[PDB]
């Protein structure tokens, strides 16, 4: 049961528990057979919650947020445990270290996480390498690209060209982790080195006329889509000061929800719209759908609620739609 094996890793530092975690995945991934008997016990295959996407074929809209898989070396196993596709990174072109430790914390009751982890990965070189030892995937994989910490804001836009370009031959979308000027050069920069999709993923903590100004930046220089929101800084909550980084799980539910409202009411019918931020259960995820999301992304609630996370959610998810009169996911990322 997984309630035991929490007992056990809530017990521990977060940063060790994860490892530990990873250190399981990167084991089961050798093994073929153990990931499909993975699947055969916590996989959820439905025909209604299939859809294609800038020519990416999604079986379930429900994918694992970046940050998890930083290093694309343990995507194998990540993809028996039901997400409907996965994001690795982020990635930056050299290696590099991040912030200093400790640097995630939980907040259990909260069923929140805070964290300043900063891209902490082992260069693209090796995440290139981890994705290519077993590819191809059953799933789509995008590629969070980043840019290394001590990059001068001069040569900056020169650090995504040389990450992007050491990525170009896997994954099958990019996720650029971000001033309303460097946007379109961004993108447009790189919609000259692939044809793969594009994303833009933002902070949730960006004033909502500020939001709008970067995010049409991006669509108008060639961005694909929209990824919101990464992990907030404003909820200024007595047992969580801001020095230990930003919060993720349900105590980003709400601030994420509405950013994404805003979101959609601006550039739904202009883009692909992606919801990340508190995202636990069925419910939530209908909703963000409802809201204009074509996909969403989870990253905190994989803590909590474990290997049984995606059954869940796409068993209600299905209900949900049969419960309100559409035949598939498609029909529901509708106003
Ligand atoms: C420990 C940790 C590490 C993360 N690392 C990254 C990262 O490297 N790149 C990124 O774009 N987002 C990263 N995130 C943000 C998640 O991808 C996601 O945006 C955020 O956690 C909100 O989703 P959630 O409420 O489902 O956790 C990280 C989040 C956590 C908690």
């Amino acid at each position: 049961l997984y309630p035991l094996v929490k007992k056990y890793l809530f017990s521990l530092d977060a940063e060790d528990a994860h490892e530990k975690v990873c250190k399981i995945l990167r084991t089961l991934s050798k093994s073929s057979f153990l990931c499909s008997l993975i699947h055969s016990q916590w996989g959820y295959k439905n025909p209604k919650l299939e859809n294609e996407i800038l020519g990416l074929n999604f079986p379930n809209p429900l994918g694992l947020a970046a940050g998890f898989d930083k290093n694309a070396s343990m995507l194998r196993a990540l993809i028996a445990f039901g997400f409907g596709y996965l994001e690795a990174g982020t990635l930056t072109n050299e290696a590099q270290v991040g912030n200093e430790r400790p640097r995630l914390f939980r907040h259990i009751e909260e069923e929140s996480l805070q964290n300043a982890m900063g891209f902490n990965n082992y260069g693209a070189v090796l995440g290139a390498r981890s994705f290519n030892r077993f590819a191809p995937y059953k799933t789509p994989i995008g590629i969070n690209l980043g840019k290394n910490k001590h990059i001068e804001q001069a040569h900056a836009l020169e650090d995504y060209k040389a990450v992007l370009n050491q990525c170009l031959n896997i994954g099958d979308y990019y996720t650029f982790n971000l001033n309303k000027a460097f946007v379109n050069e961004l993108f447009c920069m790189a919609k000259e080195m692939t044809h793969k999709p594009l994303f833009l993923k933002i902070a949730p903590d960006l004033e909502i006329d500020d939001m709008l100004e970067i995010v049409n930046s991006a669509i108008e220089a060639g961005a694909h889509g929209i990824i919101a929101t990464n992990t907030t800084i404003d909820k200024s909550l007595v047992f969580a000061p801001k020095e230990m980084g930003g919060l993720s799980g349900k105590c980003l539910t709400k601030k994420s929800r509405e950013v994404f409202k805003e979101l959609a009411k601006a550039f739904f019918n202009k883009s692909v719209l992606v919801s990340v931020g508190g995202i636990s259960d069925a419910k939530e995820a209908y909703e963000r759908i409802k809201m204009g999301a074509s996909l969403l992304q989870i990253y905190s609630a994989f803590i909590y609620n474990g290997p049984n996370l995606c059954q869940n959610i796409l068993k209600d998810l299905v209900k949900l739609l049969q419960k309100d009169g559409f035949l598939s996911v498609k029909e529901a990322i509708g106003a």
